[PDB]
């Protein structure tokens, strides 16, 4: 269930029900957003794991900025999978790379 998918593709899904969790960190949910996420940065998912409010039959998964998703996609699955979970193509640079502005506003 492992796989990465475009941000144009995954715009869609997540405005679907994809749940697509944060695990970077929270200072980013602060400055910067993304697309459809809630805070649960690796830090968190170590300390807990998948959420339950974000446990949709699908998910997806991202980061401040790097695609080490997948680099870590073996335990993030264990944690995630078997869950349909997936990969925002790059980090949050996917969501940029169609050039969709992420929720870059406090209270909003």
């Amino acid at each position: 269930a492992l796989t990465t998918i475009s941000p144009h593709d995954a715009q869609e899904l997540i405005a679907r029900g994809a749940k697509l969790i944060d695990i970077r960190d929270a200072d980013e949910y602060l400055r910067e957003h993304i697309p459809e996420a809630d805070l649960a940065p690796l830090s968190v998912l170590e300390q807990s794991g998948l959420p339950a409010k974000l446990r949709h039959e699908q998910i997806i998964f991202h980061c401040q900025a790097g695609k080490r998703t997948s680099n870590n996609a073996d335990k993030l699955a264990a944690i995630a999978a078997p869950a349909e979970i997936f990969l925002l193509e790059d980090g949050i640079d996917g969501w940029k790379k169609a050039g969709l502005p992420v929720a870059v506003n406090k209270s909003q």
